[PDB]
């Protein structure tokens, strides 16, 4: 059970709870796909938090 997907664009952190990511990166999210804001964790970082589903696309 994973739901994966890679970064198309660079996303610099700007809030408390979001996460920043760059380009290429490989990101699964803790939840569903529901919505537009979803927590994920970085496979190539090891860090969490928030992205913009706007940002990445679907990796198998």
């Amino acid at each position: 059970g994973v739901t994966t997907f890679v970064a198309l664009y660079d996303y610099e952190s700007r809030t408390e709870t979001d996460l920043s990511f760059k380009k290429g990166e490989r990101l699964q999210i803790l939840n569903s796909s529901e919505g537009d804001w979803w927590l994920a964790h970085s496979l190539t970082t090891g860090q969490t938090g928030y992205i913009p589903s706007n940002y990445v696309a679907p990796s198998d």
